[PDB]
């Protein structure tokens, strides 16, 4: 599988393998500098040192500082581009990865941490080009290195070279033998972070001390056993290659070996013995990141193979000045089958107000959510202007319906954009600045150092529920939406100036086609039609002198509010 | 500056890590035998060819071979028990270092929690605190360890050929501020891409978060837009990343090659060589190229270093900050349970319309009291000034004739119990929860009764395991009916004198609610109560009815007396 995640990759990096084959000649010439300053170092000694001045100074400085200029260049062209490619093949995959994973279904969503998705852009992304041009470059230049070495040992002592290859065979079998409380700690310091409150009133700071020191110590073992393993492998690793070299250097005492050898030369073969330990360990552990890599990619590919949304409808309304009609609806979450939704009729008429009241347990929620077809249905039709909403395109349905709440997400921007998010451009300030006046925003705002175009940005959040849903009107006020999802059952229990929210409400709801997830006793008392939800089922529905008895159970809902 | 600024961090860190003197002592001992096995195979080099060059065959074969294994064995196990001390120190210092966040944490004010989301905390407190031990460890390790190197490989170099090594000294100065300026110039730039990491981040949470809104609004093109921007930044700053090592490091080796290239120069002229051999010359210029890799670490330390300290002092800053306020001295232990407030005045900090203007009510002990009124007045807040999550600005709150303030948090917080929906159910069992930090106090018949009388073993007794079925995993388990006769399982069992109860966020929709009645009418028959009232039941058989609106008491009385009054309070029954 791994070199088929591979094939399916390699089409995104292929526009770039230019740099590849640059970055490879590159790396190839910096092993041949390496390689070549070790043969210098046999002239040195038996040249250099049979009595001759002039070897020490020409051909050794002059040479060295070129071939170091060499090495340099290289080193640089190479990281460069496979820096280039690197940097482009992240980019490329962030940006289908951000793209696809906006266009999934809410039911994507739910499924997933939002920390686990942003952890693949972030990280999952730079890692698969990270471990593939590290594998590349190992390859390339570790490989180079070797043969490069190789060839050197075998020509001036072919002896010692095939003493040594004789021996790496046992080298590479004995090498290949000595070859989760940190989610407890984060747990542990959070769920005392979220129950801090009850920690105080029960008097808990002593189990929860008590607890931390246990978890605590627990990783404290965990984390030393890792750096203990890591710690012991090498060191006998060096110690079998040493062996190895020991047994070779003892070979140099006869005498059948050691007469084809000087200062000069018995200095480079071993120097270059030396210098191959690192890329054979290189070159061993190249499999693995090339691995860690694409078991990664293979996640990105997983998730880049998942639907997005269907957006089949065929139909656009600039519009809709018209009712919603719901018929004979029911609707089920993927992942259980014990339907939210059984059997709604509701007629939510052109510019009048629809507050639906309903117990914790039912869906009054999840109507709310079916409307702007964050899902879609399992049985019977919503029509909006007597068209199906499956009928529409996604964007102009979306485009027809504003919601507001406590917790509409807020985006790091001047409030201004915010205000008229995604669609900056088309809302002048004198409109923005009034829309957030009559959803008594204003007040709250002026009090900012930049007003308008100071930003609740960069984690400032400067703001709080109450201040949020201010702009959530503002927001749904000025872009001036033909029909309002109003959620209020996000509690908002400890508010500070609700009388600023209910007036703008008023305003928002009047003379618009409101549907309402009320908790709020004004909204409920000025809605012209009020309809129970109990479980799956519409139990009953009543207006004005309907109210004052409920044929429903809006009497017992009445008492608890 | 910086230097006294770590040095001041460092010392303030030491008494924690002293303990583990022994720990350091070990380890850098075995790190200066480790330096030196290394300088002693260079050692071995020079016999190797001049005795072994001269026809001795004995010195190659006998114990040249066994010499290097040796050294290489001691080696292997100084360098294993360097690395055992230096983790073992590092893991108990982090540990004890989290211990104290922890526990400073725990103690610090409730306004404090609210503004920081904890992840943040969290983050710094596992991340930084290994941090600071991760990059201490290496400075102290390259300080020894390529300090002993250094000296044992500069002494060698004088023994044999004390002439080039004093070219090289005179050479390191010029050298030393050549790379220190290269090094200044290109790389100190990871700051740099932590920025525009950040960017990438931000957009990509914000759409991941607020993906509903994107869809409903037409976020698309902005928000793809935005990305397009933030990922090409991040993407060139990443290529500025690498080019700095790539510009700085061949550079700088190019300039100490130089240096021994004018080393090696100088060797060719008679008054140096005359006195060298094959053995020593080789000896003395392998011992330059070893330095190399010292000397690169010991300028990087103080980075390192810095590095390290920066982390400790941000945990001390969250160390130095200032714990609840708690002065009282004062401990009573099952206060009678009277509360009268006296003039109390109270805006919640960075506000500026008082929560509470001017509210006197006394709560007889044994007696209950309802707080009803219009939604966002300050009944809720009351509630809170009375376990003192927040002091008042004016007045005094009493319990039993003294103010709150008086009173040791701790003693004042156990006369409290909290009654509500949105108590938080900890992860664990049923009867741990009920008996939560008293687990050592109560027996089980004692916990099993406290249950019953709570009129919770209903649904208790539906449970995989009943009561010991385990709970938690962010309260998924549990409802807000079944919490309430959880927090009630709770008071019953403390028994505290002195009951805070919030029907506000409780739920009368409950198939189960004539239950949730009748614990609380056996909750609250012994002790005094105050009462945020949304139930016909609790207002029924309340003994005094107070309305408030924008934190002013407007009306006192029974509920049959005040209907009769038929002032605030009738208007809000004559609707619902
Ligand atoms: O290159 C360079 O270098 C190198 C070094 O080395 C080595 O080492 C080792 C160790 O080390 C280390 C450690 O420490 O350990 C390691 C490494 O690594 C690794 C690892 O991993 O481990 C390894 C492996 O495995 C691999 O794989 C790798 C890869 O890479 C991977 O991929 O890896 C490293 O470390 C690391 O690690 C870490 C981890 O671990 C963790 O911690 C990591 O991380 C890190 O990384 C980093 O990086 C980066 C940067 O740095 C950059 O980089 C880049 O790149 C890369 C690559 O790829 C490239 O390629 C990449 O990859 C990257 O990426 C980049 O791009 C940074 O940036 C980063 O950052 C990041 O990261 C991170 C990551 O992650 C992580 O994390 C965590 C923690 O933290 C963890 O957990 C994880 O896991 C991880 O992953 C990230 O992450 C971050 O961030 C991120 O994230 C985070 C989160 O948390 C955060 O932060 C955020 O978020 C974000 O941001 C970031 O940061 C990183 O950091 C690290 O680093 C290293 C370091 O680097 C350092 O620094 O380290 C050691 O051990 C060794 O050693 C020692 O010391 C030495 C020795 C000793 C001595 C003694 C001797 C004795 C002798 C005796 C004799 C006898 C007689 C008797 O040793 C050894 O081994 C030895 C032993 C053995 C023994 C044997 C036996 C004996 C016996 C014998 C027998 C016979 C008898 C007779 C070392 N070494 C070696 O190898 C060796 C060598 C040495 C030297 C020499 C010396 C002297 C002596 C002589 C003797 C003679 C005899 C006869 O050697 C050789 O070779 C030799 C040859 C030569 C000789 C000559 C002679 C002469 C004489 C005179 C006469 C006249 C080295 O190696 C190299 O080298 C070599 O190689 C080269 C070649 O080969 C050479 C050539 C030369 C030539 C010359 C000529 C001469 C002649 C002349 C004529 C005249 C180097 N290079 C060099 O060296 C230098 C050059 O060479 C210069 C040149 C110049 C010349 C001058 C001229 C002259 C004139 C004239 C005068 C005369
Ligand atoms: C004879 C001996 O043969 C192997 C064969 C396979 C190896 N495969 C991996 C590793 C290292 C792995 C690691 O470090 O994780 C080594 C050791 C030389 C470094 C190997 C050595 C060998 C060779 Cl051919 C070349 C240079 C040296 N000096 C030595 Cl001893
Ligand atoms: C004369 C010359 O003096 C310095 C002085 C300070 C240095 N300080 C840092 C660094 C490296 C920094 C880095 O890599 O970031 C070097 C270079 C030798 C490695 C220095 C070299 C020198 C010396 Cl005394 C010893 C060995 C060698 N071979 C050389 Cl040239």
């Amino acid at each position: 599988s791994t070199w088929q995640t591979f094939r399916r990759l390699w089409p995104t990096i292929a526009p770039f393998k230019a740099g590849l084959i640059v970055a490879g000649v590159a790396l190839i010439l910096n092993a041949a500098s390496d390689t070549f300053m070790l043969s210098l170092l046999k002239p040195l000694l038996d040249d250099g040192f049979g009595k001759t001045d002039r070897s020490v100074l020409v051909w050794m400085p002059l040479v060295v500082i070129g071939l170091m200029i060499l090495r340099g260049i290289t080193s640089y062209v190479s990281s460069y581009c496979i820096s280039w490619v690197s940097g482009k093949v992240v980019m490329t995959m962030r940006r289908r990865l951000f793209g696809h994973m906006m266009g999934m279904p809410v039911s994507f969503f739910d499924k997933q941490s939002t920390g686990t998705l942003l952890s693949r852009i972030t990280y999952d992304s730079e890692q698969v080009a990270s471990s593939s041009s590290g594998a590349l470059i190992t390859v390339v230049r570790e490989g180079a290195s070797i043969i490069g070495l190789f060839i050197m040992m075998f020509y001036y002592s072919w002896q010692l070279s095939i003493i040594l290859i004789v021996l790496a065979p046992i080298v590479s079998i004995a090498i290949r033998v000595v070859s989760n409380t940190m989610g407890q700690v984060t747990t542990s310091a959070e769920q005392m972070l979220k129950g801090h409150k009850e920690v105080l009133i029960f008097g808990g700071q002593e189990v929860e001390t008590k607890r931390f020191d246990k978890v605590s110590n627990r990783m404290r073992l965990q984390g030393m056993k890792m750096v203990s393993a890591s710690s012991i492998s090498d060191p006998i690793i060096q110690l079998i290659a040493s062996l190895a070299l020991a047994f070779v250097l003892y070979a140099a005492s006869f005498p059948s070996v050691m007469d084809s050898l000087t200062a000069g030369t018995i200095t480079v073969v071993f120097s270059s013995m030396i210098a191959l330990m690192r890329p054979l360990k290189s070159l061993t552990n190249v499999n693995a990141q090339f691995q860690r890599g694409m078991a990664a990619c293979q996640t990105l590919f997983t998730i880049l193979d998942s639907e997005q949304e269907k957006d089949e409808g065929k139909r656009v309304i600039e519009r809709a000045t018209g009712d919603v009609e719901f018929r004979n609806v029911t609707f089920t979450y993927p992942g259980r089958d014990v339907p939210a939704l059984r059997n709604i009729n509701l007629k939510i008429p052109a510019g009048k107000t629809v507050a639906l009241v309903g117990r914790s347990g039912s869906g009054k929620s999840t109507i709310a959510s079916l409307i702007t077809r964050f899902y879609d249905i399992d049985e019977g039709e919503i029509l909006m202007d007597g068209h199906d909403l499956r009928e529409y395109t996604l964007a102009s349905l979306r485009n027809q319906v504003a919601l507001v709440s406590q917790n509409v997400h807020l985006f790091n921007d001047t409030v201004a954009n915010n205000i008229a998010y995604a669609r900056t451009e088309q809302y002048s300030r004198e409109q923005i600045e009034e829309a957030a006046r009559m959803a008594y925003a204003m007040d709250f705002i002026n009090k900012m150092d930049n007003g308008l175009d100071t930003v609740i940005g960069e984690n400032g959040v400067l703001l709080s529920g109450g201040q949020r849903q201010r702009i959530a009107i503002a927001r749904a006020l000025l872009r001036d939406s033909p029909i309002l999802i109003l959620d209020e059952a996000t509690s908002a229990l400890d508010t500070e100036s609700e009388r600023a929210i209910q007036a703008a409400l008023d305003e928002l709801q009047k003379n618009r086609t409101s549907l309402v997830i009320a908790h709020r006793l004004s909204t409920i008392e000025k809605a012209d039609e009020i309809v129970v939800v109990e479980d799956g089922v519409i139990v009953e529905r009543g207006t004005h002198n309907d109210l004052l008895e409920h044929r429903g159970v809006y009497a017992q809902l009445h008492k608890m509010q």
